[PDB]
This record gives C-alpha cells, sequence and structure tokens, in this order.
C-alpha cells in the first residue's frame, strides 16, 4: 500500500554532516549589494515597450497598464476581460502592502529596525522589560525549540539555523541616508559599509552598519508560495503570489526579531537585504542550490521565498541536506530550456562569475541576471517561468519504495480558474500542509 | 464544511432581535476604556490602568517561574518564553485591538501609505472600477481574502446599528507617545460624501457605503487551552497582528479595484454582530460568534466598502438551543461575568448595548481577572464545546501561523462556496 508521505522522514534520510556545502576557492570576497541586478547602473535601466529608457519598474509599470487596456493577463496573453485583467494587477500591487521599494533591502530603515526601542510595540510593553532583563536561557537546545516554534506562529513554513558565515554577507549595503523621507527614498539612495566590530548590540553610524562580533548565528525561514498561482508565470498572478509573499516575509521579520529581543537577545532583520539568502538557506538546511540559482527545497521545490534573522542566541545549528538536486540539475536543464531571456546556462558550473552581478569564488551555476531582468518589463511582471516549470515545484515528487524515499524521475521527462479555482488560508494548501507539521524532535536533537 | 454551511443556511434578514430602545452605543463604554472600569489594582494594592496592573502580575510570575496564576511553569526560564511570545505578538497592533480610526494602521485612504506610492505610476487606486458586477466582485474579494490570511470570509449589508456612535481615537498630531494619555472621542456619521474622510469634528462614513466584508481569523488550539495562563495570551496577540495585516492587504485590493475600503479591526463598531449577520457563526452565552469551523476560538476583523457584493445568508446550527441548556462557560468562568439566565434586550451595566435580544454578561467582571491573572483569561472559549501543561505546548504538535493541518482542509474555497 502507499506509505503516507513524511517530510521529517525525508529530511533525516538526506541529512548531511556538519559542514557549509558550498564550496570556494581563493577568489571569493564579499559582494557589495549594489552589484545586483537590480541596483547596478548597467542594469537597473530598461526600455519600455516605446523604446524609453527607465528604471526597470517604471518601463514594467507602463506594461501592466498596457496590458490592462488590452485586457491581458501577460505579455500576448489575453484575459477573460478588463475587469480580470485589473483584478490581477490590483492583487499584485497589494500584496506588497508590507514591503518597501521591492525588497525592504535598506538595513536599519522602516520595518527593518537593528533594535526594537522604538517600535510602538516596545514602547507599549515597556513597563514588562523584557527586552532589558537579562536572558533566563542560554541553553541553546531550549533556545532552538523556543525560537523555531515562535518562527512557525511567525509564519513561517520552513525554518533553520546556520552559523553565520560573513562571506554572504554583503560587504555594502544599499540604503538611504537617517533623515530623508519615504517620497526621496528612491532618488537619495546610497552604500553604506556592514562591518563586524567588538560592540556590544547591532548599531548603525553615519559611516558603518555594525555587527557585533557576538553576531554568531542565522536563522532562516521559508515562506511557501502558492503553487496554481506561481504556475501562471509570467502572468500576473505569479506576480501576486510573489507580492504577497514579501509581506508575509516582512511580518516574520518583525515578529522574530521581537521575540528574540524580549528574550534578552539581540535580532537583526533583513528580508532580501543584508546577505545572500539562497547561501544561508542551503548552509541551514533548508534545501540545495540549483540551476536557476534558488534553494530548492524538499517540501515546495523552489517555490518557497526567503528570509532571515540574524542574532547572538545561542542555537545548535541544523544539518545541511543532500538529496540529489546537483545531479537532476546536472542533467535536467528544464528551467534553462523554458527561459524566455535565456538568462540560464545549460552548461556547468564554475567558480568564475558570468557578470558583475555574481560573486565568484563560489561553486555554482553561473547565470547571466541582467537577460532576467530585462525580461521584466517585457512581461509586465516578475516572470518566475524557472520556478513554474521546474520539476520540484510540482506537489508529487516523492515516492517510497518499501525501503526509503525517493525521486520519481518519470517528473523529469488559465487565470480565470485561477480565481475560480481552490484556495485557503495564505494560499497554502490543505492537501500538503501536514509536510510541514512540526514537533519538538524535528525542531532540535 | 462547505457541506455543513449551506446545510444550515437561513432565509435573508438580521437574525438579531432589537426592540425600539435600540440606539447606536458610544465605543468609550467597553470595559477597556471606560473611566468606571479602567483602572484595576495589582498585586500590590496600588491602582493603576488595567493593562499596568497586569504587566505588574506578568513581572512577579516570570520572577516566581509561573505560566499563570497560581501555575507553576516548569522554569523560569520557560515562563519568560512564554510571555516574550506573547508580547511580540502584538508587534502589529496599537494600543491593545487598533481601535482610533484613520490613525497609524487603520488609515481610512490609501493615498500616504508608501504602497500606494511605490505604485502610483500605475494609477490603479484612481482608475474608475473596471467591474460592477457584484458576482464577479465577491467572488475577486473573498478570493482576495483568502490570500490576506483570513479563515473565515463572509459578506452582509452594512447594519449602522452596530457602529460605534463615537468612537475612541487620539488627536491626528499627537505622536505615539502620547496617545494612551490623549484618548479622545469623535463622533461617527454617514453623510453623501464621495469618500470617507476626517474633519477636525468628525468621522464621515460615506452613505454609499453598503456592505461589510468579516473575516475569522482562526486562533491554535493547543495554545488556547493553556486559559487562563500565557499561552492563551500568545495565540490571542499573534492573531491580533494578522488581523491588522488582513485589514491592511484587503482594503488595498479594494481601493486598486477602484472602490475605497475602511479597515477596522476592533474599531468602528461591533465585531460579533457583523459576523452574525454576514453568516460566519451564531451569538453564543459567553457572546462570542461560535463558528462551526472553529466554535468561538477565532478572531474577527472586518472592512468597509462601497464595492457591490452579493451578501451571504445567515447561518443557524443549533447554538442558540445549546447554549440554553450549557452554561459550562458560565460555571467555569473565573469572574463569574457570564450569566446563567435567559437572553433579555436589557443591559446588564453600561458596557452593554441594550435593545438587541442577547445574554447579558458583565463585562467589568471579566476585565477585573485580568490584572489578577496577568493575561487576557479566555476560560470561556477554551471550554466551550464548540471550540474541540504548557512545556507540552511547546514541545508539541504546530505548524504555519499556529493552523492546524488536521483540520486545514475544512476552509478551502472554491468559487461554488464564495459566491
Ligand atoms: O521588484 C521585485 C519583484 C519581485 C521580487 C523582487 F525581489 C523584486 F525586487
Ligand atoms: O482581546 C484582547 C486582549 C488583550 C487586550 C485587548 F485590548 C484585547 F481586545
Ligand atoms: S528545472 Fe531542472 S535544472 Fe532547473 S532548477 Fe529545476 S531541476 Fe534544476
Ligand atoms: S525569472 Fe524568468 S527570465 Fe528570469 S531566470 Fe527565471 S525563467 Fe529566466
Ligand atoms: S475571558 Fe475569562 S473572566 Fe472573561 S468571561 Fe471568559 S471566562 Fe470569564
Ligand atoms: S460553553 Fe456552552 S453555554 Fe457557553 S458559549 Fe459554549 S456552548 Fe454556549
Amino acid at each position: 500500500a502507499e506509505k503516507e508521505k513524511n517530510a521529517a522522514e525525508i529530511r533525516q534520510q538526506f541529512a548531511m554532516t556538519a559542514g557549509s556545502p558550498i564550496i570556494v576557492n581563493d577568489k571569493l570576497e564579499r559582494y557589495a549589494e549594489v552589484r545586483t541586478a537590480f541596483t547596478h547602473p548597467t542594469s537597473f535601466f530598461k526600455p519600455n515597450y516605446k523604446g524609453e529608457v527607465k528604471p526597470w519598474f517604471l518601463s514594467a509599470y507602463d506594461e501592466k497598464v498596457r496590458q490592462i487596456e488590452n485586457g491581458e493577463n501577460g505579455p500576448k496573453m489575453k484575459a477573460k476581460n478588463v475587469g480580470e485583467a485589473r483584478a490581477g494587477r490590483a492583487l499584485e500591487a497589494a500584496g506588497w502592502t508590507l514591503d518597501i521599494n521591492y525588497g525592504n533591502i535598506y538595513p536599519n530603515r522602516f520595518f527593518m529596525l537593528w533594535s526594537g526601542e522604538t517600535m510602538t510595540n516596545t514602547q507599549l510593553w515597556a513597563p514588562v522589560g523584557l527586552d532589558r532583563r537579562p536572558p533566563d536561557t542560554t541553553d541553546p537546545v531550549e533556545l532552538t525549540n523556543y525560537v523555531k516554534f515562535a518562527a512557525r506562529m511567525a509564519g513561517a513554513d520552513l525554518v533553520g539555523v546556520a552559523r553565520l558565515n560573513r562571506n554572504w554577507v554583503y560587504s555594502e549595503a544599499v540604503t538611504i541616508p537617517a533623515d530623508v523621507p519615504y517620497e526621496q527614498s528612491l532618488h537619495k539612495e546610497i552604500e553604506k559599509p556592514i562591518v563586524f566590530k567588538d560592540v556590544p548590540l547591532p548599531i548603525e553610524t553615519d559611516d558603518e552598519l555594525i555587527i557585533p562580533n557576538t553576531c554568531e548565528n542565522v536563522i532562516v525561514a521559508g515562506i511557501a508560495m502558492n503553487r496554481e498561482m506561481m504556475q501562471t508565470a509570467p502572468n500576473s498572478m505569479a506576480c501576486a503570489t510573489t507580492a504577497f509573499c514579501y509581506s508575509r516575509m516582512c511580518m516574520f521579520d518583525m515578529w522574530l526579531c521581537q521575540f528574540i529581543r524580549y528574550m534578552g537577545y539581540y535580532a537583526i532583520p533583513s528580508c532580501n537585504g543584508v546577505g545572500q539568502s539562497v547561501a544561508f538557506a542551503v548552509e541551514a538546511g533548508l534545501g540545495q542550490a540549483s540551476r536557476m540559482g534558488a534553494c530548492i527545497t524538499p517540501e515546495f521545490g523552489p517555490n518557497v521565498r526567503l528570509t532571515k534573522v540574524f542574532t547572538n542566541m545561542p542555537l545548535v545549528p541544523d544539518k545541511p541536506i543532500d538529496f540529489g538536486v546537483t545531479e537532476f540539475c546536472e542533467t535536467c536543464k528544464k528551467c534553462a530550456r523554458e527561459c524566455p531571456s535565456k538568462a540560464i546556462t545549460e552548461g556547468p558550473r564554475t567558480f568564475e562569475g558570468r557578470s558583475i552581478h555574481n560573486q565568484s569564488g563560489k561553486l555554482q551555476w553561473q547565470n547571466d541576471y541582467n537577460k532576467c531582468l530585462g525580461y521584466w518589463p517585457e512581461s509586465g511582471g516578475y516572470c518566475g517561468v524557472c520556478v513554474a516549470v521546474c520539476p520540484f515545484t510540482k506537489g508529487n515528487i516523492w515516492i517510497h519504495d518499501g525501503v526509503e524515499w525517493l525521486i520519481d524521475n518519470t517528473r523529469f521527462l488559465n487565470i480565470t480558474e485561477v480565481w475560480d479555482g481552490k484556495i485557503n488560508t495564505y494560499g497554502l494548501d490543505a492537501d500538503h500542509f501536514r509536510d510541514t507539521v512540526s514537533f519538538r524532535k524535528d525542531r532540535v536533537k
């Protein structure tokens, strides 16, 4: 008979021995965040459909407007009517409500405060003194169970812990000066170094963002996106599940940082800022790196967003996982073949970046992320075709052969219906939600 | 669960029985806010705002290694963790409930929000609606509501009887750090105006504001069953922040569809009445809306809008007749706040709205137990048949947002059950 799926068993079966799985060489340096395609001057500008050169997201706005006027849900993709086209973009735009300027990357600004002191919640609770009382628990085992339980309350579908590898922390962040109001933010962005110093608490000076040398650990969360909506990539409903998950990330960071602070430790939120989420997720055992470049998880494949929190709270690091992704990506190449911009390489992994947007010195598939971003104004969205076509995104991949779990190799061989179809709270799917049930034994060993 | 809900659909019409004495209720009359109930002694005999006296009890409990009143924790560390989780859960909530309208997270226009500003070149909030069909709009907005974190969603015509006559708020330029000391009353009125607007004198809801969308946000059963101890406080708190995110997300969706939207959380009006009229559940002896999926172990929020929508039908699955003979909450209530008598139209005190048929409870007695116990009690929710130690909770089953995969299939939704 069919053995019922057991996600905890799967992770136990594929657990590796301790050690960062990412292979590096001597040319590895920390990466300046301004080099990402979203921010770098070589890639930031893209033409719109009239040939006007603009910040990429403004060119994409132009395409969204054109699609709604023409009753389309995506490039060359007719909607049922203009109202359906309108509804998809209204859902997408609303999803971003709790996210600043597409990713919350400015450290210690807006929602990403590095101290809780000025928050309305901290002020309301100040008489209890939870953020000023020394920790009552220093045992990493108990702290790991407490913080992972809190992480699930805070909206994580996956959570893992790693020691902080500074190689993945940006050498300089993109931010804004502290006196700049929101309406000027996009015009006043600056770079600011992230440094590690012997100080008691995270602190920002005029010159530096300072992380304490005591900042030992990173907690990584996976925030699951909706399968049906992502499968509409590159059209608007894939944009909407992306957007809503960014606001879920923001809530997660603030909730968890406050819990950690109220336990007597400090906590640094980040969302898409501070450092490279995929590398942290791999080191924390959420999944493995992939050809497309994302972290592929056993539960969701790559169809999951990542955020992370940095802390001095003593914790037990999780073990990395190896469930064969590297070997499958070596022969699969579906994302590379379906990529509308040919951004994803079909070749082997190397240590040599394809362009300024890649960090050299770590073994990975090297993709051209300027080509990727170029498709976003063209399509009026955030694409996601690679996530959508990846076999690991299917809910169907795990089988048990009577002895152990394995991947089913057979897997690698419209929007109106989405609006009219299955949905549940936060876009989670009750057919798979048991996969993320958690007891103490899977939170800490 | 879609089976049961249409099996128990009533015909259209508000099921709340009223008389000609009914008047709209001033929000300041709630036990949280009224001067006769706001101050309570702490365990040392010092009289303070009730939540400050409760704070003193939380500190005393942590020091004494307790998770609740006379409830020893495994150690001081466990006691601390429960209160840290509780305090963190409130991160996206202002002053216990987000009640001040058109302040902080509860803005009545999206125009100044960072998200609206970023999206302004697209013009979604300025473009006339492309859809005016209430059937399609009901399907769209309910789908959005599930994306926004509602476990239940319903629609009713707006009954102004349940809108507060006057809100508790603060002056618009008062900074957060002075908010608790500068609360004021302000009338909520309905006028022929295009958009929701606030003047120096009034909160003005348009006469075109036809509908209310009510969301149920499920609490965690294991944690609520620790009532009156700290983990019940934590699931309460996290759900208040889920309420706030729901309101903001859904208001933005409605605005980007070409309509206006008023968020509320615990402000603006009486959630239980709206929830009953929108078919989420039935009123109960304890006073909560009891739902088939969660019983009373579910939080409520609501959004008011001129968006054309199809009202849901009220539901009758026998709660009234069950509460008539049960009385379990009334017998377990640590403060004897809940009546064992029959329903009447006459409030027991200033905290009740007279003129509607309900079980009349003494809500000052309830609030009095909160500083004593250092929490938000919830024993009534925990013991209710419809709802069905702390170390075992921390070591036990949990899942995303505290939802339970053993029951999460009950809130799956297709178009057939949305409209
Ligand atoms: O604008 C964005 C859209 C989707 C994902 C991102 F990280 C973005 F910055
Ligand atoms: O349910 C609540 C719990 C604590 C404080 C409040 F104001 C509430 F409304
Ligand atoms: S589509 Fe294939 S090659 Fe690309 S990331 Fe997925 S498994 Fe790897
Ligand atoms: S998001 Fe689209 S354009 Fe970018 S790599 Fe994936 S498939 Fe290619
Ligand atoms: S919350 Fe507690 S004190 Fe209040 S009515 Fe319920 S059981 Fe009674
Ligand atoms: S405990 Fe019994 S009387 Fe009280 S609300 Fe629940 S069913 Fe009704």
